[PDB]
């Protein structure tokens, strides 16, 4: 393996071209993004056989400083005329390979830095502010792109993936986990009604990578829509395990978005331990945080 | 100093009695909490002269185990018939002092563990779920209470404070910071239009401690309302510094809630560094994360 | 309350004047500090009635920018000719109040950023390197200093404290916790031999503030020596609780350092849960991490 | 993809069989591990085609509960008679596949939870304690192992790697970074003498998997030895870039351990920004923390 790059390249742009014309689905109010504030955290990795002597001999002649890669990314967010993180990564990748002929491969990760709407009152009326936003530490969109230079000097996208990360959902009832193996190592009681608490990271791939860019917005799949499908399916489903749930979320996503080829899940189980099972004259219960070990599941659904 | 206790006592309750009937204000449509899910992180500290030998002699005779304090809190969340964190702390404090005659003082901190509503579809109609919630790592309510046993065996609240922590707000324009001292130590340029990014922790005290419990909801001041005041005032104000902003937020809070005696602010400056000042054919700019040092301000406004 | 300032002011200095001429104690081999590399994280807070209009009117005329405070601290670490973080704080404080006559009070916290010795082979032998250091995320020394300008324009130190933070110590056997209250809230079993795991934060106060600066280093009390007293007393003691342990550590500190007035402890219990009590043919056991709630104790020992 | 498992399975064991009989190298005084206290954090992932219906149908018949996997790992740490984390992983893997014939693949990651020696005074002298240990949050050893069940129910190891994570080393002088590309994206000045601060994660792979287990300990490669090579080479080298440094470290590792097939580096650059370059009557300087973006390098050295 031989590559190098820059991580945690934060870049915030005001007034990016708005994303409009996105096809709505019944699960979600999402129709677009105003892009008054657009934040991204970029990681760039580059490779090429001509980088070898930078390692083996300390020769810096063909080293683009990682600091310069940071400058490259920040300047390109200023000149970017598109509407999505996916398209931004393509712009950066293409631009970087066009600039630096000795680089044969570039891999980019972009993570949205999400902001939420806030409200303000003017002359007695409360409305969404176009100026003040709330920084969210909750779920966020992601994008990944790898691009290579071929021997005939064409540039080709070899991998593209979009995602939603950091989604933490708890369903207070309507979840079971029963029927699993009971042997000498099993102490977990069967539970016909648990408050299943899952962390979800959901990633999707498009049949046609161009659809990821947002250039034809009707084919774009927004992370916000994926969020709302996940919460709707969780609500609707009498879950039988996390495994069972994520398969059903995946199926619904692929149904709603025939332009997608696959959906990949990484889930974790953070369900609370029960402390008080019955409260007089109430349906309520009390739970607390578990010990650190957490279950996880990984599964791909294909179109 | 001589006390001991338990921290990070997480307790989650389903179907707490709903908070209803809260008086609305122009800045906020908040009227109550459904309390399908109610999460709190409690810290309990206790003292009393009779604890001395637990330290000086290793005599555990009058040691309530910290593990038992944890059990005490969790059990009391199950039996609590009220509607606020403030009220819950009063219930635990009074109960604990009534139980353990050798304890002369109890301090409690409670921090809300916040959950947000999510969408689900039934019959093509998207509505808020009553089952599925999103764990939020953004702002959260807080409460503080200290209670002492007097020499005549009466129990007295000696301090009470409510709060909102973890609010992170950025206003993209309509902020300045000019006119500060310029001497041998000053390198900061004056900025007539900065994208001010502040972290806010806001705490209030009531004139009458009883109003904090929520038993008469008309007199209760909800953290959600304070949040909405802060965003509205930030939007409305051409800020001249964070100092200037927090004073104005404070004044608006005390105007809206005459039952409050004071509001206390701890703010931090996290404003991004500008990288690209002018983008062709756009109002946009590009910013990035600053170096670690952060400014802060601390200020009390009184009624 | 009314103050403002700067936090996370990191500053790294090479070749600070070494600390030597210290007075030894039986528990510790500590003999001074080389100071090839000296790192500090400083927080500065300033106050004064003349700052009021910076809040109430947005008048920045008498505002020292927090960015300028950062510059002040960093420049002063360059010119500091002493040997201790405590002395550095006094130097900054005095210098700041002298520069800014409208400031009435300054509070400083300094936290050591610790580095550890590494070894290298050269010229035929393995020896301590004078160039390569390992950054440590373990325990670190602390210092606190407040200074005021009096009505007559003279300066006084109004509080000084030194400390050790982040010490995490586990004793595998020779600890008990028995004899505590067993009532309707108790589920903790008595344990005659537990692997007590404590987090310790230890703060001390000198009778004479001058002894904290290092100017007469024989009177200085080093965090390294305090660490060594803590580990020694923990080993020596059949502990009966954390309360019992910290009292004994405090007594030892005050016996070894008669120039101290008092020592304050903040301890936390992070003792592991037992999984396997008996292992065939071995004295070993197996333990795991507990649920999040942690016990804590706060205790002052005075001469 | 289809797999599931448990993360953050902490297990602490006292009195594991000591590691001794290791083969020394010039860079390291390492001579073994006492194993009075041995801590590991294990992640387990399992897969196999027979798990499909747990996802597609909610059928838990062939599901080993992740909680059971946690129990399995903890109980196996009690019965493990070996001397290395690598050997522990092999023991767990073999045992698990033997127990659960419907599982086709198991992956394990083990991370050391490191403890450091402390000293105590007893019987007249200060000596290393056999009872009290300091938990370290610095560098730690790692191990990876994957195992498969083939058609004939035979088991094979399919991947094995050992490593050292979390090493943070700063060298105050004797580092340059000059001669890199200076173009329209470059603002980094050349630096003939910088205080290079690198984070290092180093992974190695043995020619013969058996050498990783400790069974013939003279063939074992200890993380402690690798650490000591890294510090020595960093000290010895007038570095020309991080790329240049890690190549040299890798060459030294492979020269010292001919039983290794390759060594892989992940490095990051966290070098401080300079604030004061010249101090009167001193060789010292002052530096501070940089903005968040960090350079990184990824490189494999092979025999
Ligand atoms: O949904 C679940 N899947 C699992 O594999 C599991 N194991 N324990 N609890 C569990 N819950
Ligand atoms: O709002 C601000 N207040 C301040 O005190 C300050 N100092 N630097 N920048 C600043 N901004
Ligand atoms: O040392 C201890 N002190 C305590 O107060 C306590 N409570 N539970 N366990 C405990 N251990
Ligand atoms: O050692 C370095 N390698 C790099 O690639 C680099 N880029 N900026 N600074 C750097 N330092
Ligand atoms: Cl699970
Ligand atoms: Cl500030
Ligand atoms: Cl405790
Ligand atoms: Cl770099
Ligand atoms: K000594
Ligand atoms: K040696």
């Amino acid at each position: 393996v031989m590559y190098y790059g820059k991580g945690d390249v934060f870049a915030y742009r005001t007034y990016l071209k708005p994303l409009t014309g996105v096809r709505t689905i019944p699960e979600s109010p999402f129709s677009g993004r105003d892009h008054i504030l657009f934040g991204v955290n970029v990681k760039i990795s580059v490779g090429g056989t001509k980088l070898l002597t930078s390692f083996t001999k300390g020769d810096n002649s063909l080293v683009v400083a990682t600091d310069s890669m940071k400058n490259f990314i920040q300047k390109h967010l200023a000149s970017y005329t598109g509407t999505t993180i996916e398209g931004f990564l393509e712009y950066v990748a293409t631009s970087f390979l066009k600039k630096y002929s000795h680089i044969e491969k570039i891999s980019l990760i972009g993570e949205e830095i999400p902001f939420e709407t806030t409200f303000a009152v003017k002359n007695g009326n409360r409305a969404a502010s176009e100026l003040v936003f709330k920084k969210s530490r909750n779920e966020y969109a992601t994008a990944y792109l790898n691009m290579v230079r071929n021997e005939d000097n064409t540039l080709n996208i070899t991998e593209q993936q979009s995602g939603l990360a950091g989604l933490q959902l708890i369903k207070v009832s309507g979840n079971s986990f029963v029927g699993f193996i009971r042997d000498e190592y099993t102490t977990l009681p069967e539970d016909s009604n648990r408050p299943l608490f899952v962390y979800l990271n959901i990633k999707w791939k498009y049949k046609n990578t161009e659809d990821s860019f947002g250039t034809n917005p009707e084919n774009y799949v927004a992370a916000e829509q994926i969020r709302d499908i996940a919460t709707s399916v969780f609500h609707e489903t009498e879950t039988l395990s996390i495994q069972h749930l994520i398969y059903l979320i995946g199926r619904r996503i692929l149904e709603r978005f025939p332009q997608l080829q696959e959906v990949y899940f990484e889930s974790q189980n953070h369900t609370w331990d029960k402390i008080v099972e019955e409260i007089p004259e109430s349906e309520g219960k009390v739970y607390t945080e578990p010990r650190p070990p957490y279950g996880f599941q990984c599964f791909t659904v294909t179109q």
